């Protein structure tokens, strides 16, 4: 009821990407922690921007935004209704759809897009947020299967990150694991059908 001293969320912040132009895939950091707080507060980022997958934080957690034509999209669990900085203040999302787990912002300028995959291929791969390309076998619309399963632990805080087919394009966005005594075996994907048909709304 004190609505003087009521606080704002700050807004999403670009702290890094996953690197896949060459011949290997690696996290970089192009921000640390003390900037970060700084920048989710102002909503400005000046910091270059490149590639497709983008380590994304907020104050309290941190995860995966993928670039996908011409939007940077994750997840609602991580980013909720927030601005995500840029170099000239706050950008309000253009897609928000909690029933999805699914929100956007126009891409970044100096990223890059992954092209929706249209191959209707059932070999995937998942990008996590250390740089991992883990085979996934698609099983529906919406899951796949992990070749070799892994502790929960080895997927935290990568939602947001995508499912590629073997050409790079993308599947989906990686929202939930199919965990059962803390080891995943699957995972839950937004397909990019959904997100092409949220385009249209
Ligand atoms: C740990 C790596 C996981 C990727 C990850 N995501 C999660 O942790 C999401 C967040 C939350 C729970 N969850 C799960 O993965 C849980 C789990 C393992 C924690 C036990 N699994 C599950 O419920 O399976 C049940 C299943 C039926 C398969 C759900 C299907 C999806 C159904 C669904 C449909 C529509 C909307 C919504 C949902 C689920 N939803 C909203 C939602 O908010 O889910 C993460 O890394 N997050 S993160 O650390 O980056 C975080 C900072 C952002
Ligand atoms: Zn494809």
């Amino acid at each position: 009821s004190h609505m003087a001293s009521m606080k704002k969320k700050g807004s999403v912040v670009i702290v890094g990407r996953i690197n896949l132009s060459g011949d290997t895939a690696y996290a970089q950091q192009t921000r640390g922690e003390e900037g970060c707080q700084e920048t989710s507060q102002t909503g400005r980022d000046k910091n270059q921007v490149e590639g497709e997958v983008q380590i994304v934080s907020t104050a309290t957690q941190t995860f995966l935004a993928t670039s996908i034509n011409g939007v940077l999209w994750t997840v609602y669990h991580g980013a909720g209704t927030r601005t995500i900085a840029s170099p000239k203040g706050p950008v309000t999302q253009m897609y928000t759809n909690v029933d999805k787990d699914l929100v956007g912002w126009q891409a970044p300028q100096g990223s890059r897009s992954l092209t929706p995959c249209t191959c209707g291929s059932s070999d995937l791969y998942l990008v996590t947020r250390h740089a991992d390309v883990i085979p996934v076998r698609r099983r529906g619309d919406s899951r796949g299967s992990l070749l070799s399963p892994r502790p929960i632990s080895y997927l935290k805080g990568s939602a947001g990150g995508p499912l590629l087919c073997p050409a790079g394009h993308a599947v989906g966005i990686f929202r939930a694991a199919v965990s059962t005594r803390g080891v995943a075996k699957a995972v839950a994907f937004i397909p990019v059908e959904s997100l092409e048909t949220t385009m249209r709304s």
